[PDB]
C-alpha cells in the first residue's frame, strides 16, 4: 500500500468551486485532489529518503554508522575547507544587479518554508542544546572541528533543531519522517498575504471597507506605507539595538525581516496591493471590501508570475530554460504541483549570490552619508536603519545599481553568512548559513549527489578524475573527495552548487534540471495560472504582459531614474530613464459595467 492516509494538522476548508479566487490556504485548486500544494502539508518526495536508520534518523547522527562504508564529515568542516574565502576583490557578477539575488528569495519564499521544531515555549531543551551541544531529539548540534577559531571563541558547538514534520511533531515512530511546508506552492503572493486563515485577516484592514491591507501607524516614509510591526516580543528587531527599540515588521511570511532588502521588497509589494486597491474603486466605486482585496491579490500574484517566469528564469537557466520548461499549453490537471523536498535545498544557490556590503545611495545614486555601506552581518533583522535612517528609497537605489556575487567554486560564500549569521532564536552574530544548509540537508533525508544525477540523467562520476571532469576543477574535485571519499555521499546542496554554470545561466546542469522541472511543474499544475484561459480575460491578459518591475518601483517609491531590465548590471547614468517613459499597467480593463 500507499498510504495517502495520513494527514493531521492542515486547515481543511470546504471548496467554493466557481469561487474566481485562490483560497489563502492553496486547497481546492485541484478539483479532484483538494489538498494538492495546499500550504501544512508534507514536502513531495521526487526519490525515497535517506536516513541512517531507514525512517528517521539522520546521516552523521551516530558517529558509529557510515554512508557507504564512509563517515560523512562535519558541516562546519566542509564549509571551512570548500566554502569559505577571506578576499572580496573580484567576485561581483558584471552582468546581474542586486535585485537579481532579491527577487529569487522572495519567489523562494513564496513557495517553500519547513519550520524548525518548536515543542519550546517555557523550554530547557533549547538551552540543553545550546549550551551542552547534547544531542538529542530535535537537537542535532552542529559541532566544530579541530582548530576551528569559533573553538576558541564562541563554544562546542552551533545549536541547530531539527525541522518539523507531517503527522505529528512529538516523538512519533512508524513511516518514514516526511518535512512540512507551511507554505503554499502555488506562486500566488503567499508571503504577502499569509498561508493561514488567521494570519491573512490579520494582516487586512477590515476598519474600512476598500480592500487595503494594515499599515504602520507609528511611522511614515514620505507619507509612503511600512509594513505593521510585528506584535511579538521578545522581538529580533529589538534586541539587535536596544536602543532604538524598532520591532520586526508584520507580514505574509515570517521571514520578512531577515535582512534589509527582503524587508524592503515587501514593503514595495504591500504599497502595491494598496496603490491597486484604490484605483479599482475609482472604476469600480460599487465594489465591496472583500471583492477590492481579492481582485487586488490576483492581479499581484499574476505579477510575481509573470515577473518570475518572464524575466528571472530565463537568466538563470539560461541555454537550459526550453528544455525544461516548455511553452505554456494549459492547464494539466494531472500534473503534481507540490513543491518537492530537494528543491528547498536546490533553490539554495542564491547564497552563493550574497555579496558582502549593502548601499545606500542618494538621489544622484552616489552614496549617502558617512555610513553608506554596510557590513551584510549588521543588517539581518534590522529594522532601525529603514524606519530611522532613510526609509526605503536609498536601499531601492541600490539594489538597481549595485551587484550581486557571482558564483565562484574558490569563493563560494561571503563570510557575513558563513561565520556572522544571527539566528531569531540566538544572541550572537557567529552561526554559519553553509554549515547549515548542509546539516539541513541530512536532517531532511537527501539522497546524495550522484543519485540526483542519475534522477537528471547525467553521469554519475566514482573517481577524483570522473568529478574532475565534471566540476572541470581539480583542486576542488581532490578537496571534495579528501572529505566525502566518494561522490556518492556527497551534499546534494554543495554537489549541486559546485558544477560550472551552463551558457548564459547562473547554475549548473543538475540544478537547472531540479530547479526546471519545479517550476515547469507549479505552471503546468496551477489551475489559477495567469494564462489559463478564464482567470483573466484576453483584454486583461494583454495589459498585464506590460508589468516590470521598473514600473512598480517608480509607483510605489519617489524614485524618478530607474533602468528598463532591472536583473541586468546598469550602469548610472546611462542606463536609466525617466520614469514617464516606463509602460504602466492599464487598469480599464477590469472596469465593471451594470446593465
Ligand atoms: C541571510 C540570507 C539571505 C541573504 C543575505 C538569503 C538569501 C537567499 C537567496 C538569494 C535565495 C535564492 C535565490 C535563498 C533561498 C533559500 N534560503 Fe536563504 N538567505 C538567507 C538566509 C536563510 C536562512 C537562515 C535559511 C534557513 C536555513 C535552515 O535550513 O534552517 C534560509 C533558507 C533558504 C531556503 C529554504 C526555505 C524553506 O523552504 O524552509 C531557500 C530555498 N535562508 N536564500
Ligand atoms: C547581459 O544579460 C542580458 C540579459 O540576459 C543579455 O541580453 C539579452 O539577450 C537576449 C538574447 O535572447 C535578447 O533577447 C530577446 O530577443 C527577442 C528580441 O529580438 C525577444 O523577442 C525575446 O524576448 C528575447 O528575450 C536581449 O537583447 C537581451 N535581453 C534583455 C532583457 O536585455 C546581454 O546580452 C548580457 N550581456 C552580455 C555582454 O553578455
Ligand atoms: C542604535 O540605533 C540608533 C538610532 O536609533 C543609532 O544612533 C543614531 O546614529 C547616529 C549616531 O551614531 C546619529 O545620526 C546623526 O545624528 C545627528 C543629526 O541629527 C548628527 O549630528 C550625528 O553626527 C549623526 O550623524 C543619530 O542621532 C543616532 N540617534 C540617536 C538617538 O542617538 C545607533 O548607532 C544604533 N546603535 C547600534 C549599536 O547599532
Ligand atoms: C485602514 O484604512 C483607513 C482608511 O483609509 C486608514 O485611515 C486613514 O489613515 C490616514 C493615515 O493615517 C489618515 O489620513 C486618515 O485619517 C484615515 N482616513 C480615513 C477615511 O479614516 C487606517 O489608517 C487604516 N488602518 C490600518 C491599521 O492600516
Ligand atoms: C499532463 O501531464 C501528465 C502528467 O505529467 C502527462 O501524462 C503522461 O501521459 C503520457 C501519455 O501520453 C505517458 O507517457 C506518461 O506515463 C504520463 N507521464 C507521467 C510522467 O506521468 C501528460 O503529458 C499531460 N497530459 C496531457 C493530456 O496533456
Ligand atoms: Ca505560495
Amino acid at each position: 500500500s500507499w498510504e495517502v492516509g495520513c494527514g493531521a494538522p492542515v486547515p481543511l476548508v470546504k471548496c467554493d468551486e466557481n469561487s474566481p479566487y485562490r483560497t489563502i490556504t492553496g486547497d481546492c485548486n485541484n478539483r479532484r485532489s483538494p489538498a494538492l500544494g495546499a500550504a501544512n502539508r508534507a514536502l513531495a518526495r521526487w526519490l525515497p529518503a535517506e536516513y541512517e536508520d531507514g525512517l528517521a534518523l539522520p546521516f552523521g547522527w551516530t558517529q558509529r554508522k557510515t554512508r557507504n562504508g564512509f563517515r560523512v564529515p562535519l558541516a562546519r568542516e566542509v564549509s571551512n575547507k570548500i566554502v569559505g574565502y577571506l578576499d572580496e576583490e573580484g567576485v561581483l557578477d558584471q552582468n546581474r544587479s542586486l535585485l537579481f539575488m532579491q527577487w529569487g528569495q522572495i519567489v523562494d519564499h513564496d513557495l517553500d518554508f519547513a519550520p524548525e521544531t518548536e515543542l519550546g515555549s517555557n523550554e530547557h531543551s533549547k538551552t540543553q542544546c545550546e549550551e551542552y551541544c547534547i544531542q538529542g531529539d530535535n537537537c542535532f548540534p552542529i559541532m566544530f572541528p579541530k582548530n576551528d577559531p569559533k573553538l576558541k571563541t564562541q563554544g562546542k558547538c552551533m545549536p541547530f533543531f531539527r525541522a518539523g514534520f507531517v503527522c505529528p511533531t512529538p516523538p512519533y515512530q512508524s513511516l518514514a519522517r516526511e518535512q512540512i511546508n507551511a507554505v503554499t506552492s502555488f506562486l500566488d503572493a503567499s508571503l504577502v498575504y499569509g498561508s493561514e486563515p488567521s494570519l491573512a485577516s490579520r494582516l487586512r484592514n477590515l476598519s474600512s471597507p476598500l480592500g487595503l491591507m494594515a499599515v504602520n501607524q507609528e511611522a511614515w516614509d514620505h507619507g509612503l506605507a511600512y509594513l505593521p510591526f510585528n506584535n511579538k516580543k521578545p522581538s529580533p528587531c529589538e534586541f539587535i539595538n536596544t536602543t532604538a527599540r524598532v520591532p520586526c515588521f508584520l507580514a505574509g511570511d515570517f521571514r520578512a525581516s531577515e535582512q534589509i532588502l527582503l524587508a524592503t521588497a515587501h514593503t514595495l509589494l504591500l504599497r502595491e496591493h494598496n496603490r491597486l486597491a484604490r484605483e479599482l474603486k475609482k472604476l469600480n466605486p460599487h465594489w465591496n471590501g472583500e471583492k477590492l482585496y481579492q481582485e487586488a491579490r490576483k492581479i499581484l500574484g499574476a505579477f510575481i508570475q509573470i515577473i518570475t517566469f518572464r524575466d528571472y528564469l530565463p537568466i538563470v537557466l539560461g541555454s537550459e530554460m526550453q528544455k525544461w520548461i516548455p511553452p505554456y499549453q494549459g492547464y494539466n490537471n494531472s500534473v503534481d504541483p507540490r513543491i518537492s523536498n530537494v528543491f528547498t535545498f536546490a533553490f539554495r544557490f542564491g547564497h552563493m549570490e550574497v555579496p558582502s556590503t549593502v548601499s545606500r545611495l542618494d538621489e544622484n545614486y552616489q552614496p549617502w552619508g558617512p555610513e553608506a555601506e554596510l557590513p551584510l552581518h549588521t543588517l539581518f533583522f534590522n529594522t532601525w536603519r529603514i524606519i530611522k535612517d532613510g526609509g526605503i528609497d536609498p536601499l531601492v537605489r541600490g539594489l538597481l545599481a549595485k551587484k550581486s556575487k557571482l558564483m565562484n567554486q574558490d569563493k563560494m560564500v561571503t563570510s557575513e553568512l558563513r561565520n556572522k549569521l544571527f539566528q531569531p532564536t540566538h544572541k550572537i552574530h557567529g552561526f554559519d548559513l553553509a554549515a547549515i544548509n548542509l546539516q539541513r540537508c541530512r536532517d531532511h533525508g537527501m539522497p546524495g549527489y550522484n543519485s540526483w544525477r542519475g534522477f537528471c540523467g547525467l553521469s554519475q562520476p566514482k573517481t577524483l578524475k570522473g568529478l574532475q571532469t565534471v566540476l572541470k576543477n581539480k583542486i576542488l574535485a581532490k578537496k571534495l573527495m579528501d572529505l566525502y571519499k566518494t561522490p556518492d555521499n556527497i551534499d546534494i546542496w554543495i554537489g549541486g552548487n559546485a558544477e560550472p554554470m551552463v551558457e548564459r545561466g547562473r547554475v549548473g546542469p543538475l540544478l537547472a534540471c531540479l530547479l526546471g522541472r519545479q517550476f515547469q511543474q507549479i505552471r503546468d499544475g496551477d489551475r489559477f495560472w495567469w494564462e489559463n484561459p478564464g482567470v483573466f480575460t484576453e483584454k486583461q491578459r494583454d495589459s498585464l504582459q506590460k508589468v516590470s518591475f521598473s514600473r512598480l518601483i517608480c509607483d510605489n517609491t519617489h524614485i524618478t531614474k530607474v533602468p528598463l531590465h532591472a536583473f541586468q548590471a546598469n550602469n548610472y547614468p546611462h542606463d536609466f530613464v525617466d520614469c514617464s517613459t516606463v509602460d504602466k499597467l492599464d487598469l480599464s480593463p477590469w472596469a465593471s459595467r451594470e446593465n
